[PDB]
């Protein structure tokens, strides 16, 4: 089964193309996710962000870091349209900060915050 760390790798990591990365990464098999973030970067250098900048979790717990440098990232939202078993998305890429929630040793990205 599944650690937070390897679900934050199938979900968000990529070291129309929304509709077939979301099935392929079982996010939309079972259910329409109504938002899901990709990074196109190495799976290192977003581990790294993990020592970066230290800041506030929307939630207000503090083990985010926002990246120091824009990455690479494709965002896909579900259309008002969309309904299971026939989940659409919106792809939009953009070249973002990201900020990701990490916890662990070793201290790995487990959740994605937001990108900026």
């Amino acid at each position: 089964k599944e650690t937070a760390a390897a679900k934050f790798e199938r979900q968000h990591m990529d070291s129309n193309y929304c509709n077939q990365m979301m099935k392929s990464r079982n996010l939309t098999k079972d259910r329409c996710k109504p938002v899901n973030t990709f990074v196109h970067e190495s799976l290192a250098d977003v581990q790294a962000v993990c020592s970066q900048k230290n800041v506030a979790c929307k939630n207000g717990q503090t083990n985010c870091y926002q990246s120091y440098s824009t990455m690479s990232i494709t965002d896909c939202r579900e259309t008002g349209s969309s309904k299971y078993p026939n989940c659409a998305y919106k792809t939009t890429q953009a070249n973002k900060h990201i900020i990701v929630a990490c916890e662990g040793n070793p201290y790995v990205p487990v959740h994605f915050d937001a990108s900026v």
